[PDB]
């Protein structure tokens, strides 16, 4: 059976699955899950997935409850003999550990300061603190592409996938300024066209975060 | 070729993990200590090496690897080439890449953040009830699991539950799993095995760093021994 996507495109993960599912041509049933109405916590919803996560991807028997390995599976389902999980084992673990830095540095950083301004109300949040704990996250990106097209190597691999969405939705609120190898790149990923499934989202997300946060982005 | 080098702190439940691991497979590497309470992890050439100043780090030729988990897949594959810890099957394989990655952003990350407040505030300054909370619901999550298959990922032993005891010990240390049987089970299982021994040891300096740090002391009855 084709793979299942339960999906909110306003969270950044889930568009980087979008993201691969167009730049792959894959046939995947969209299922939505209202992440701002607490639809993850439906019954069904914690049978299948305990850790009320989204992306949450059901293939076959398979149930994939991290957009990682969302992402690792279906390359290697959809993409055999392509570079975004590429088949040499040094690259492909340089691969590996950016999407972990994306899992517990940037996406983690970022979910805190959007978690806190949905909770809290932007006129609660401790934007200096947040914004010291992502602009680190900017830093070790911009020293990541030294001399470097991609995140990972000289060709655009899944790692480059997971960071962009979440960068992109970093930066609705902290800006690329003073980041010239992060807006190089960040430009660079906006011309796949791929990327345009990234875009829906984001505005969505822009538009929902102000609203429930009472505040405007920058810008 | 090179030999792998590991910048550790046995401290620290996903440094235990790759340490299980380097065991388990009897993998030669070249240790070097990084204190974590003193702040050796923000010296200046290990920022270099890493700026996320995190332990394990692994280096191996010119692979900096950064996050315990790709350590765990990476000497796997290397060293356990077709074995069964990594398993070749792909669909056997994606369920332990999926409880890796639970284990990166979930358990391990409520953990770090409770070991963390204490470390910072002095245990009696800790809100303990909201943290118990936070690690109770990844017991429930992993009793799930459970009960849906002996191993984390299936029928037999795989990096996931390397990944996961260390850090469930870790937990355990304040947390009892009383109510947890498939949980108990599981982590008394792990406990038989030879490889366990690499945890031991570093789960108790971490108690004795803890109690004095946070000037408390562990529930002794929490800890399955
Ligand atoms: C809908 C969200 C709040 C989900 C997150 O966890 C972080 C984010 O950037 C968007
Ligand atoms: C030394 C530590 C505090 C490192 C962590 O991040 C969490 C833990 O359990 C032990």
């Amino acid at each position: 059976p084709k793979p299942i996507l339960y999906y909110d495109e306003r969270s950044p993960p889930v568009r980087s699955c979008l993201m691969l599912i167009k730049l792959l041509d894959i046939d995947v049933e969209l299922r939505f899950v209202n992440l701002f109405k607490g639809e993850q916590f439906q019954k069904d919803f914690l049978a299948l997935n305990p850790q009320h996560s989204v992306p949450t991807l059901v293939h076959g028997d398979l149930v994939l409850t991290d957009s990682h390995a969302i992402l690792i599976h279906l390359a290697e389902k959809f993409d055999e003999g392509g570079s975004l999980w590429p088949q040499e084992h040094a690259e492909r673990m340089k691969v590996l550990n950016l999407l972990l830095f994306e899992c517990s540095f940037l996406f983690r950083r970022d979910s805190d300061f959007m978690s806190a301004i949905v909770r809290q109300g932007f006129a609660n949040v401790d934007v200096a603190h947040h914004e010291r704990k992502l602009t680190e996250a900017y830093i070790i990106m911009e020293r990541y592409l030294e001399n470097s097209d991609f995140m990972a190597g000289p060709q655009l691999t899944l790692a480059d996938l997971s960071i962009v969405t979440t960068l992109s939705t970093v930066n609705l609120m902290f800006p690329l300024s003073q980041f010239p190898r992060l807006r190089r790149w960040f430009t660079a990923m906006q011309q796949l066209d791929a990327y345009e499934a990234n875009c829906s989202g984001l505005e969505k997300l822009r538009q929902t975060m102000e609203s429930v946060g009472s505040f405007q982005f920058p810008s």
